[PDB]
Formats: structure tokens, C-alpha cells, sequence
């Protein structure tokens, strides 16, 4: 199928220099204490879209209605939220009306990450759906410069066999191989472009976080062979020490 | 070797009485919001000499003592849990010789020892066998399910890449129970003393769970004969039926 693609956060420097890894955008933070007051009424609404949308805007007319915004504690938007619940339909729909994919919440993870982290509801085929909306979200980095494959590594290698987390990795791996056949349809920019396995294996497989850890390095410490092996297979370098001076190979892996 | 016991957390009567399954203790509601940060602080340090890092995180928080009984995630689960999780066989040791009490079960009435057949971390690791001379205990304990270690054994067996684990997770158990029997005591037990194979043939093999499912009648219903027939050589019965009139032998099984 095609990949229903969206442009308004997708811009500036993140989609046309040399495609590299950066930091999440910090959570927004809006005055207009009015923008927030039409979109908490937005949001109690949801719990057709359009139709959501049309009252609200008559309703508040004077502001514009900004998705853009904290909602909770910890950070999240209002993306974060529909993400951790797997509601792609409105996920699809926030994204389509303003939803920047490229903030982070308070410790600087993407929606993505939010994803990956709520094992309880996601399906391996809900999970690559996903990724057709928030495939942006793969070249972010959080506040302990830990990617996207730090997070799968982490929370595969910390739940067990009934959540669908020991699946991601390689579902991502081959969405990036099947995209490349794919057309794209507005609701290619510089990520769905660039971001091939020559990308991977160059920007993120041996990534280091602020601790100097591989996601492989993380891997060879919790204990499960099956996600040592797979990183070895995709190319994992297990010579990468972190900042404890210890490796891969110091684990047996490799 | 010896079994090095502890009963800090092994003083309840229904302990004393005849051994019978008992449910997890209930996830503790901390109150204190300062001690779960100071443990949420000390635990990230672990996964990231035991004594040393124990006298670091004390003067990091000077102001709030050290608890180790503290739910420390989402979904109820103590540190004993997550160390398990991921068979950190040495982390669980000092954390049990500290004070961490065993019997806890998260949100789910799942203890730490359910953990360890809930992932593979133990069977790649080998560490099973000799986990179970701390967390034996565990092994009279049923959830909100009342599913005993036994039934949470067979569901994870019917996970993809799990089937080996189980086998192992079960045969190490049965032999655990019979060769404990010549194993010197030393305190580094009304239970370790009343767990033996008959008990475990009279209360656990056949137990039920809350649909009338014995760990066989699900084995039976997932189609993996290996464990299969391993759980009808040890015994169990494929005559006894759920809350569906629904037997194991009505599954081939037996």
C-alpha cells in the first residue's frame, strides 16, 4: 500500500541536510494559557474527526487550535498519548491537523518511544502500521542519547515472551527494506529518502548513549541470546566499550 | 551445594500450618513518594561491590531511607521483579539478603518467580536452577488468576521461541524438587521442609486455575505436544475439566 505522508513538522534542517541522528524537540511550552484551555476542550471531546474539529473551532474562534502542546505531567502531547494507547486511526488525524511527530516529552522521548515502551497494546502487525505515521520519529534521540533501538533492545530484553516488543526489531528492519517499493500519497521527503540499512548500520546500530552503551552492549547485559544474536547479525560491533571501559565481547557475545 | 535460607519475609501462620498454595502478597501502596525515588535511583544504578553502591545511593538521598518493598513501575513490580526479569541471579541474591521480600506479586498477583518462566533470560543464562534456592517460596504462591508457576510455565511454552525455555523452566523444577531432599540448610524452614514431589504432585501438577484449567488443559488447547507429554509422564491428569466441561483428552491429550 501507499504511505500516506504529511509535511508541516517535516522541514528547517531535519529534511534536507546530510540526514543525521538529533535530539528530540523540547516540549513546547505556549503562554497563551487560551490555546491550552480550546484544546483540553478538544481533547475531553474525543473521550468523526472533522466533525470534532469544526465544533471546537466555532466554539473557541479566537484561538487557534494548537496540538502542540503539554497535556500531562510527564510531558506528553497529545500524540504521546493516542501512541501509547495504539490509536492509529486518530493518531493518522492528529498528525494530519498539526501533531508535531519531533517532540519529546520530559526526558526527551518521541511518541515512538512511547510505542516501543507500551508492550501491553501493541500487536506486531499494529506496530509496523505505525511506523508508515512515525517513521520520523527513528532519527530522534532522548536526553540520555538513547535511539530508537536503544528502547527496543531495552524494553524487548526487560519483558518476556507474550509481549510483542521481541518482535519490533526486526519489523523495523524490514519496513526500512519494503519502503523503499513504496508510493508515497499526501493526507519523498529527506527521511523516507535516506534512511535505508547503509543508514542504519552507519548512524544507529552502533550508536552510543550517555553512558557510552551499544544497544548491543545493553543487550549482552540482560541476559537474552536470541537479541544479542540478531544485533550481531544485522552488523553490531561488539568491540564498542561504553564508559566503563566494558564491551560486548566482554559478555560472551560476539 | 547448600540452600542458603531467609525468612524476613517468611513469618505469616498460613506458613506454619499445612503447606498450602497461598495468593502473593497484595503490591504494596507505598506512600512515601520520596523512598520510590530514592529506589527508582538506586536501581537504575544496578542496571546501569553491592555494599558500596548501597552506602552511594544513602548519601545521594541522606534525607530518605533505603526500601527495597516499593512497587517501582506501572505494573507493580518490585525491584526483585525487574532483577528476575532479566536473570540477574547475583542482583537477586543481595537484594534477597537485604531485606526484599519475596512474596510480593504486581498488579497481576505475579511474583518475582513468575518472572523467570515468563522470559527466556533464565534458560539462555542457566541461572534457573540455581535461582530457585532463593525463590522457592515463590513456588506456593498463585496470582489474581490463581495460576500457579506451573500454569504461567505451559502459557509461555505457546510463545513463539519459548517452547525450549519451558521445557527447561519444567524439568529443572520437577529435579530441583527431588534432588533438595540431600541438600544441607544453612541460614545465611516450615516450607523448604514441607515442599517436596508429593506436594507438589497433590497441589500443584493438577491445580486449577480460575476458568478450571489445569496447566495440561491449556498445554492440551496450544498444540505443542512436546510439553505435552512431558507434563502426562509426570503425571498429570487429562480427565480433570475446566468451567467448559472441557477435559485434555478432548484435545487428543491423554
Amino acid at each position: 500500500g501507499p504511505i500516506i505522508t504529511f509535511t508541516h513538522d517535516l522541514t528547517s534542517d531535519f529534511l534536507s541536510s546530510p540526514l543525521k541522528i538529533m535530539k528530540a524537540l523540547p516540549s513546547p511550552v505556549v503562554n497563551d494559557n487560551e490555546q491550552k484551555m480550546k484544546l483540553e476542550a478538544f481533547l475531553q471531546r474525543l473521550l468523526s474527526f472533522d466533525s470534532l474539529l469544526q465544533e471546537v473551532n466555532d466554539a473557541f474562534p479566537n484561538t487557534q487550535l494548537n496540538l502542540n502542546i503539554p497535556v500531562d505531567e510527564h510531558g506528553n502531547t497529545p500524540l504521546h498519548w493516542l501512541t501509547s494507547i495504539a490509536n492509529l486511526e486518530l493518531v493518522k488525524h492528529l498528525v494530519k491537523h498539526g501533531s508535531n511527530r519531533l517532540y519529546g516529552d520530559n526526558m526527551g522521548e518521541s511518541c515512538l518511544v512511547k510505542a516501543v515502551k507500551s508492550v501491553n497494546n501493541y500487536d506486531s502487525g499494529t506496530f509496523e502500521a505505525l511506523l508508515d505515521y512515525l517513521y520520523p520519529c527513528l532519527i530522534l534521540e532522548d536526553s540520555m542519547n538513547r535511539t530508537i533501538l536503544h528502547h527496543i533492545i531495552i524494553t524487548s530484553g526487560m519483558t518476556g515472551c507474550s509481549a510483542a516488543a521481541k518482535y519490533y526489531l526486526d519489523i523495523l528492519m524490514g519496513w526500512i527494506v519494503k519502503k523503499q517499493n513504496r508510493p508515497i500519497q499526501s493526507g519523498k521527503d529527506s527521511i523516507l529518502e535516506n534512511l535505508d540499512l547503509k543508514w542504519i548500520i552507519a548512524n544507529m546500530l552502533n550508536a552510543q548513549d550517555s553512558n557510552g552503551d551499544t544497544c548491543l552492549n545493553i543487550a549482552a547485559r540482560l541476559g537474552n541470546i536470541s537479541i544479542v544474536d540478531a544485533l550481531l547479525d544485522y552488523g553490531a560491533d561488539p568491540f564498542i566499550a561504553n564508559k566503563s571501559g566494558l564491551r560486548p565481547v566482554d559478555f560472551g557475545a560476539g
